[PDB]
């Protein structure tokens, strides 16, 4: 039989250290074509073993279709080839879109959603896993105004994370690394984040918050280590609530959630499960 494996490459849609994303087409259909980079090799060995070991399939996880290794004249080419969404990432969408309650809502748990997916163990089923990279980058936004979750190339079944969303835990070196549940607190910080720069594009009495990211006040572009650290573990500031969300029930309700993925303490925080039984009841 015939093994059509050809993918046509058609427009860059992302360039970074990570190596590249392209919009391509295989047998008239769009995919996404990551290309790493020799600097991340691993990203894509680490994924690709995750999907070798657990075939994820949830509308909130970014669709995997292969992972590809070319031999080179002098290099090894490698490849992850995903579904394609449109639309762009979530950090891509907020700075252009402001939302109504509805599609705010649908937004955070279609994250909440995907993330409890990532981080419970099934048996029969899929180990637990922890994402360890999660960000507004890292989320897609898919045409019916749900979200996935991309980039498993950190993730941790059961490189370092984007220093803006890391957890206070990580920042001062104190994270408990032979504690699965640890790495599932860290994820639930970072989406407390995500939950602080979804809420501020949502409009209430003619009012909404310009797009920015978590920290922007606070540290510079590119934050080192040492910067967060002082800002989330030293001060232990958190992002700010504005006061116009008091006038709000949604942002009210989500104002309470994101202070509870925001602990000082991990254990404190809630689990991606309860977060999404709070959004269930919202509205
Ligand atoms: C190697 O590489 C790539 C291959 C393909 C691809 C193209 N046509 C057909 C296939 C196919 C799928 C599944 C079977 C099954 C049929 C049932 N039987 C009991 C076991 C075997 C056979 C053939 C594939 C996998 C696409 C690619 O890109 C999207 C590839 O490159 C990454
Ligand atoms: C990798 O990705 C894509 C692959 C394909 C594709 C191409 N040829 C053959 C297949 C296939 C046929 C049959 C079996 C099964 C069915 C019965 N079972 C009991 C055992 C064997 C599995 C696989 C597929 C899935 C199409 C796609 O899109 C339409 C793909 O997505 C881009
Ligand atoms: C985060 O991570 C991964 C993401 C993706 C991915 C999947 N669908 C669509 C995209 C995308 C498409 C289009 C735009 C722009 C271009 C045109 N216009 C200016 C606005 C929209 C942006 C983004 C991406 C980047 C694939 C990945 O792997 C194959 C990723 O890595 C796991």
């Amino acid at each position: 039989r015939t093994v059509a494996r050809d993918i046509t490459l058609l427009e860059c849609v992302g360039k970074g250290r990570y190596g590249e994303v392209w919009r391509g087409s295989w047998q008239g259909e769009n995919v996404a074509v990551k290309i790493f980079s020799s600097r991340d090799e691993k990203s894509w060995f680490r994924e690709t073993e995750l999907y070798n070991t657990v075939m994820l399939r949830h509308e909130n996880i970014l669709g995997f279709i292969a992972s590809d290794m070319t031999s080179r004249h002098s290099s090894t080419q490698l490849w992850l080839i995903t579904h394609y969404h449109e639309m762009g990432s979530l950090y891509d969408y907020l700075q252009l879109t402001t939302l109504d309650t509805v599609s705010c809502l649908r937004i955070v748990l279609s994250i909440a959603s995907g993330l409890a997916h990532l981080h419970i163990e099934i048996f029969g089923g899929k180990p637990a896993i922890a994402h360890r990279d999660l960000k507004s980058k890292n989320i897609l936004v898919k045409k019916n105004g749900q979200c996935c979750i991309a980039d498993l190339g950190l993730a941790v079944m059961h490189r370092v994370g984007t220093k803006r969303y890391m957890a206070p835990e990580v920042l001062d070196e104190t994270i408990q690394v032979d504690c699965f549940d640890s790495y599932k607190r860290v994820d639930i910080w970072a989406f407390g984040l995500v939950l602080w720069e979804v809420a501020r594009r949502m409009v209430s009495n003619g009012i909404v918050e310009d797009y920015k990211p978590p920290f922007y006040d606070v540290v510079p572009n590119d934050p080192s280590f040492e910067d967060m650290r002082k800002v989330v573990c030293v001060d232990q500031q958190r992002p700010n609530i504005p006061n116009r969300w008091f006038s709000d029930p949604t942002l009210t309700s989500l104002a309470k959630l994101m202070k509870e993925c925001w602990y000082q303490n991990p254990s404190a925080r809630l689990t991606a499960l309860r977060i999404k039984k709070t959004l269930t009841k919202i509205d």
